[PDB]
């Protein structure tokens, strides 16, 4: 695998030399575990920046937040029980709450064996995730079995054997640094590597960018021995780390007594420690070098036990700093919320503004969404916070390298909302939308921007998040509009249609259209607005017959029947509505078909053409012109199309030829041109008629695409195209079963008059008309024909009475023909047709629910097409094109309001939004599964408070017994002596 | 339910599983008709 490890890191032998390093790789214990632990042999006096870069970069460890270092020696008996409680409650629960490390002498049977027991017990007790990591620094020279690790290329698994002064390696850790100095069995022979590593960690920033704090580090000592004071004084003189001294040990309680003062030093150095030591420098150096400063040391409380440990750590680590680190930035660097809870809600110290204003910047970068609610709820106003230098700094952080970094390689709340939407943070984005201003338009725009940016990234793990976040925004927008349509439908109609300035001159509905949001058109209020849009200017659900009677006679609109200086505006309002230009288009098209039929049936003689064909040619030229206008005027940004504004001719040409109906009309026009050019040349008169009669069919079948808009045929026309998965199955099965019957029948009868078309006819075409109730039996039997022998081959022959069935049919074994007829009719008639009915029913009942939604989506585009179309008939399309080429959507697409009504309307909707979110939150709060959780927490609290009451009865009974004994003794000395 | 406890915070199985032990474990046959009948041929 890697090979730079024996290139950089060195080792030493038996005043010594330097060589490349062997014996490295992963290590495996044949036990219950989820990973193989890493180890490395390395030489002393190496720059620890390299080994820190090794641990962070190559191996999969995350950069730490807190480095504690257990540093003591008990000598190896079993410890008393409350020390086990301390290491089992305080240095493991805190160490997996925050992502932390534990640096320990990594051998077995040392102080670290108890640490391993505590880690193992806490993993075996419960599973809360994020298993406790630990490194082990140990000297090469006391490990029991060598020669199963050392190999010059290296072993990636390594089986390890305990049985087969030395020590084994413990099996609880995840990293093994083996320092070497050159010896065999010198315990306690490497410390300066450990001190320089511990010191190098505390000058390195945390987080992604270098913004926040330096990593805190602390040395925790329970009882040691007579040389541990040197280890204390080296660190606390050199690098200023905060210390912590566990009370009631046996070699650090001397420091507790000499710090609790604020010669007796000889009284202390022989009472709370090993009395044979030699009072020569221990009283002077190994106490005075420690007690020359006291802002660093801290006595841990012996009367106050566990469940307060990180509070004591936090207080000591703040206190020793002032010999700028604060409390909130350290809390945000961890993930604990309750520390911020107590610090904010506690009324002992009034909080300033600079602390919050600085710490919010560190909260936004490392994606801690639960803290921003606290830091902005009872804190600062954001108008003080957001400054353009700060926002430039926030954009300046780029946490990834491929999404916004690649899109910048080419280069107040909504400003944060775009920032949250670019970098894929869900729990930030919901909060910034909920504290937003323009409610409904922002949701659909967010859905649009996610659907666009989902394409450019390569992976699928990103797309499975982007599509889900887009569905979440679309659903939230749908429910918000549904909770506003309930009251004052005029207000909702005014809200939906208007223009939102934050994204340019675009409306809400067009943004919903270009992102393909089905569920937003799915609901009913949008449908009821599109209905009134489609009835045009000033009509309301007048029936159809009034419209037809108005369109037939123009002096009936000035009267009572229509329902809504004066007349010349009334006449312009009536013909502007789309439901009238639709009727005009349909009437013109039917007149075109009737004229074409009267040309084809009676006329179209071999002659010079005349007026009744020149009218048709003029008509076809106008239809080609209108098709060219629709094509050139110009699709869907959700696919990745070129979008509005300007695009290429090579883009619009590719766009236009993908929708099938215009492709069919183009084919129809070219076939029409082929026929009408065929005719003008002489000598090919018949072929023009033959082509043009077929092309009439393709002109006629387009009369279904026009009626897609209407209400009662809309969801019915679309389903017919999705039922083409079964007609092909029917044709396959029937063709295979049909050809065999045809060949077998014409083999048994043997007609003695044969050609190619007669045989092809009598094999295919005659069985095909037998499944539709036409069964002629004249050519099948012989017992209906005349026994006539006119044939020359030997046998017996019969004469058919019909036509096309030859003139001679054999009679040998004629009953097989009748039996095959019965078999074929029973198969095709009784099984296949009924099976096809069953398949249509089962396909329809499934696909109906999707087809209805897809029809509801496209109705807006089909309405929008008709308004841009010219308002005159194809007999007046020359004058409409004259008005178009004389100077070379507005209705129900922009409503302009007064700004006081705008400012009122946004308040009206913001009230409903703030009501809606609170209603949903309280409905989740008062459910029937969170009652159980709060009762669980309250019963746990009650049990914990009940745990204090028990010992008071024991101590109070003991004290009352002592008072009774003292009263008995005083009464004895008074009245008994 | 005991083997999780005796192997979780206990020994490594590379020490435990030895071929004499595994022969002893196969040597126990709790039934008389399924593996006993299929070792009647062996």
């Amino acid at each position: 695998e890697q090979s730079w490890i024996p290139k950089i890191f060195k080792k030493k032998t038996c005043h010594t030399t330097e060589k490349p390093t062997d014996a490295y790789g992963e290590l495996d214990f044949t036990g219950a575990g989820r990973k193989h632990s890493n180890f490395l042999r390395l030489s002393d006096r190496t720059d620890p920046a390299a080994v820190y870069s090794l641990v962070t970069r190559t191996w999969g460890f995350r950069a730490p937040n807190l480095v504690v270092s257990v540093l003591g020696g008990s000598g190896g008996p079993v410890l008393q029980t409350w020390l086990q409680d301390l290491l089992r409650r305080g240095l493991v629960r805190a160490a997996q709450s925050t992502g932390a490390w534990i640096v320990t002498g990594g051998l077995h049977t040392g102080i670290g064996r108890h640490v391993g027991v505590a880690v193992r017990d806490h993993q075996m007790a419960s599973t809360g995730g994020t298993k406790v990591v630990a490194m082990g620094v140990a000297p090469w020279g006391v490990v029991r079995n060598r020669d199963t690790l050392i190999n010059p290329k290296g072993s990636f698994p390594a089986r390890y054997r305990w049985r087969g002064v030395q020590f084994p390696l413990d099996y609880n850790y995840s990293a093994f640094f083996l320092v070497d100095d050159g010896t065999h069995g010198c315990l306690g022979g490497e410390n300066r590597f450990r001190l320089r590593l511990e010191s190098y960690i505390s000058q390195q920033k945390t987080g992604v960018g270098g913004t926040g704090i330096d990593i805190p580090v602390l040395l925790l000592l329970i009882d040691g021995d007579e040389k541990m004071l040197t280890r204390i004084e080296n660190a606390t003189q050199a690098q200023l780390p905060c210390l912590l001294v566990a009370g009631s040990g046996g070699a650090a309680d001397c420091l507790a007594e000499t710090l609790e003062d604020t010669r007796q030093g000889e009284a202390r150095d022989r009472i709370r420690r090993f009395f044979p030591k030699g009072d020569l420098e221990v009283l002077q150096a190994q106490v005075e070098r420690i007690m020359t400063r006291k802002e660093l040391l801290t006595v841990y409380s012996s009367e106050d036990g566990s469940e307060e440990f990180e509070t004591i750590v936090l207080k000591a680590l703040v206190k020793a700093c002032g010999s700028y680190l604060d409390e909130l930035r350290l809390a945000v660097a961890w993930n604990r919320v309750d520390i911020a809870q107590s610090e904010l809600f506690r009324g002992d110290i009034q909080w300033r503004s600079f602390h919050l204003e600085a710490s919010l910047m560190d909260a936004l970068l490392n994606d801690r969404p639960e803290f921003v609610r606290l830091l902005i709820s009872h804190g600062l106003s954001l108008g003080h916070f957001l400054t353009p230098m700060r926002l430039a700094q926030l954009y300046s952080a780029a946490p990834s390298n491929s999404l916004i970094r690649n899109l910048l390689d080419q280069a107040p709340w909504s400003d944060l909302l775009l920032w949250a939407l670019l970098l894929n943070r869900a729990q930030m984005a919901m909060y910034f939308w909920e504290m937003g201003s323009n409610a409904v338009s922002s949701a659909l725009g967010a859905c649009l921007l996610l659907r666009v940016m989902a394409r450019l990234e390569p992976d699928a793990e990103e797309a499975a998040r982007r599509k889900d976040l887009a569905f979440k925004f679309e659903g939230m927008g749908v429910d918000l509009f549904g909770e506003c349509y309930r009251s004052s439908e005029v207000r909702a109609a005014r809200l939906l249609l208007r223009r939102c300035p934050l994204w340019g001159d675009a409306t809400c509905l067009q943004l919903a259209m270009q992102a393909d949001a089905r569920a937003f058109f799915a609901q009913d209020g949008v449908q009821s607005l599109l209905t009134q849009k489609w009835w045009g200017d000033m009509a309301s659900t007048t029936p159809i017959w009034a419209l037809v009677l108005a369109f037939f006679c123009p002096p009936l609109i000035y009267t009572r029947l229509i329902t809504f200086r004066r007349c010349l505006r009334r006449w312009f309002h009536f013909w502007g509505a789309p439901v009238t230009i639709f009727m005009g288009n349909v009437v013109s098209y039917l007149l075109f078909l009737l004229l074409f039929s009267r040309v084809l049936l009676v006329d179209f003689q071999p002659a010079p053409p005349g007026s009744l064909e020149l009218l048709l040619y003029f008509w076809a030229f106008t239809l080609l012109c209108e098709e060219l206008r629709q094509g050139l005027s110009g699709g869907s940004l959700a696919s990745g199309g070129p979008g509005p504004g300007h695009a290429s001719l090579s883009q619009r040409l590719r766009l236009y030829l993908a929708d099938s109906w215009n492709q069919c009309d183009l084919v129809a026009l070219t076939c029409f041109l082929l026929g009408v050019g065929c005719r003008l040349t002489p000598g090919l008169y018949h072929l023009g008629r033959t082509v043009l009669c077929i092309d009439f069919m393709v002109f006629t079948v387009r009369l279904l695409h026009i009626f897609t808009v209407n209400k009662q045929l809309g969801p019915k026309i679309v389903i017919v195209s999705k039922m083409m998965k079964d007609v092909f199955f029917f044709l396959f099965f029937l063709g295979v079963w049909l050809v065999a019957y045809g060949v077998a029948t014409e083999g048994l009868l043997r007609p003695r008059d044969s050609d190619f078309p007669s045989i092809l006819r009598r094999v295919f075409y005659r069985p095909y008309l037998q499944i539709f109730g036409q069964i002629p039996q004249e050519d099948m039997d012989v017992a209906l024909m005349e026994h006539s022998n006119c044939s020359s081959e030997p046998g017996f022959w019969a004469h058919p009475p019909g036509a096309q069935a030859g003139t001679c049919v054999s009679q040998y074994a004629n009953w097989l023909v009748v039996l095959l007829l019965v078999i074929f009719l029973l198969v095709a008639n009784i099984l296949l047709v009924n099976l096809l009915i069953a398949m249509f029913s089962y396909t329809f009942g499934k696909v109906q629910g999707n087809s209805d939604l897809y029809w509801k989506a496209q109705r807006y585009r089909l309405i929008r097409e008709f308004h841009s179309r010219p308002a005159l008939a194809p007999p007046f399309i020359v004058i409409s094109h004259l008005r178009l080429l004389l100077r070379q959507a507005l209705e129900h697409f922009r409503v302009y309001l007064s700004k006081e009504a705008e400012r009122k309307l946004l308040t009206w909707e913001s009230v409903h939004k703030e009501n809606f979110l609170l209603a949903r939150a309280r409905d989740k709060r008062e459910s029937d599964s969170e009652r159980l959780k709060r009762t669980s927490q309250k019963v746990d609290l009650a049990l914990k408070q009940l745990g204090h009451i028990r010992e008071y009865e024991q101590r109070l009974k003991v004290l009352e017994r002592e008072v009774q004994q003292c009263s008995r003794v005083l009464g004895w000395v008074a009245e008994a002596l």
